[PDB]
């Protein structure tokens, strides 16, 4: 299996969901960029996996569950199957990369992407080893009811460039947003 990494926008308050959607309008850059990011693979024959909690693949429309050419697994300890549409289901995000390790998966996985939501993210960024947080900063506030965990400098630095990620600022419906890539390994 290949790289572990976030992926999330967030805004200046921190929020990253309001009642089960978006806090602020469709940003459509924005999530063909959440699209692209997650669906590329750097390896031949192999799809990227998302993991996501349970409240986040439910938030997906039903007409758009899974997310298309990624293997889509949810994390719940409630469900006893995977979902409607979804792949895998596992009991905790440990169990889940232990997953990708087994026959079923071990060949078929390159990158690993967890979208969500607040905390699956908090478990993933206090995960020893090597990750990759993808955040859009979208520049106001906007009323939230979901947050995303505190981001620690001490140990994710923020890299001054990276290959396919737009630099500057964006903007869509008024809204300006920026696109970062912070990186740990410890
Ligand atoms: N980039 C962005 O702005 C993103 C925004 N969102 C937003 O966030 C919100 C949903 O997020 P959030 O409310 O945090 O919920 P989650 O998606 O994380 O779902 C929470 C549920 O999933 C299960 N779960 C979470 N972590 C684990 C774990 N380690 N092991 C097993 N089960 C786990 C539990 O289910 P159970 O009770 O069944 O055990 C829990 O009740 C919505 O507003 C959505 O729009 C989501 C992703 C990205
Ligand atoms: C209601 O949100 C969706 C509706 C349909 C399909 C996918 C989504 C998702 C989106 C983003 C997750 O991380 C994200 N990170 C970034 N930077 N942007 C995004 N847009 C997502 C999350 C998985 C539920």
């Amino acid at each position: 299996v290949g790289s572990l990494n976030c992926i999330v926008a967030v805004s200046q308050n921190m929020g990253i969901g309001k009642n089960g959607d978006l806090p602020w309008p469709p940003l459509r850059n924005e999530f063909r960029y959440f699209q692209r990011m997650t669906t590329t693979s750097s390896v031949e024959g192999k799809q990227n996996l998302v993991i996501m909690g349970k409240k986040t693949w439910f938030s997906i429309p039903e007409k758009n569950r899974p997310l298309k050419g990624r293997i889509n697994l949810v994390l719940s300890r409630e469900l006893k199957e995977p979902p409607q549409g979804a792949h895998f289901l596992s009991r905790s995000l440990d169990d889940a990369l232990k997953l990708t390790e087994q026959p079923e998966l071990a060949n078929k996985v390159d990158m690993v992407w967890i979208v969500g939501g607040s905390s699956v993210y908090k478990e993933a960024m206090n995960h020893p080893g090597h990750l990759k947080l993808f955040v859009t900063r979208i520049m106001q506030d906007f009323e939230s009811d979901t947050f995303f965990p505190e981001i620690d400098l001490e140990k994710y630095k923020l890299l001054p460039e990276y290959p396919g990620v737009l630099s500057d600022v964006q903007e869509e419906k008024g809204i300006k947003y920026k696109f970062e890539v912070y990186e740990k390994n410890d």
